[PDB]
């Protein structure tokens, strides 16, 4: 099982950009880094109140106001988080939190069979598993792990800054601290992918949820069926 050694520093900044402050024409410097431990919580919730809502899989669902679904997806972020591979945006001055990735490393040996309470999110995380292994990625890059995630979110009131891209951006350094060659992530969503796509993520598999649901009728989703489902990877280093 894929540790991250101790021995690098934690919590580590990665990454630092400027882009527009909260209110003004003005710029400001925002940084990237590891996820404290202190603010897990802090984290969840910043997931439950924006990505639940907002993120296009989610949304079709009804996800955020299923409270069993909710609970499975809490359940699987914070059996993630003590991994200490999660990624959170500050804007310096500012201790709340602008975005948050909630990261862990995928291996080769992984069943990925989790069973959850929720038809919902069975049906979400079912639905993403087999994007994933379409994409194949362990034998196309002959890799026996790569960084992956469950979900960023970025607070509604700091968008259109470019601030998914650089918490994205920020995988490169990381993986190179830690040893890892690649990143693969499903992105769900039109903005995600773009972000991902501006960073030098590449398509690896697409489909879009109308032909999902062709392939199981459990992965159904209301209202975004012409929308595309990507899988796409990273090579870092």
């Amino acid at each position: 099982k894929w540790t991250r050694s101790v021995k690098v520093p934690f919590p580590s900044v990665w990454h630092r950009f400027q882009a527009k402050d909260l209110t003004s024409q003005q710029l400001v410097w925002y940084r990237v880094q590891d996820l404290p431990e202190d603010r897990f919580e802090d984290a969840i919730r910043h997931m439950c109140d924006y990505f639940a809502r907002d993120e296009l899989m989610n949304q079709a669902k009804g996800l955020a106001k299923d409270l069993v679904a909710m609970g499975d997806v809490v359940a699987l972020w914070k059996a993630m988080l003590p991994d200490r591979m999660s990624l959170v945006c500050f804007r310096e001055g500012s201790d709340e939190i602008v975005g948050v990735n909630i990261l862990d490393v995928a291996s080769r040996s992984d069943k990925d069979n989790a069973q959850f309470n929720s038809a919902i999110f069975q049906a979400i995380y079912d639905t993403i598993e087999y994007v994933s292994h379409q994409a194949n990625i362990f034998d196309r890059y002959n890799v026996d792990h790569y960084l992956n995630a469950m979900g960023l979110s970025v607070d509604p009131k700091y968008r259109g800054r470019g601030i998914a891209t650089e918490i994205l951006r920020a995988r490169i350094p990381l993986c190179r601290a830690v040893g890892l060659k690649l990143s693969a992530t499903c992105f769900t969503g039109p903005n995600s992918q773009t972000a991902a796509t501006r960073v030098g993520f590449q398509e690896d598999f697409t489909i879009t949820y109308g032909e999902l649901a062709r392939v199981d009728q459990r992965f159904n989703y209301p209202g975004i069926e012409e929308n595309f489902c990507k899988y796409m990877s990273l090579r870092v280093d």
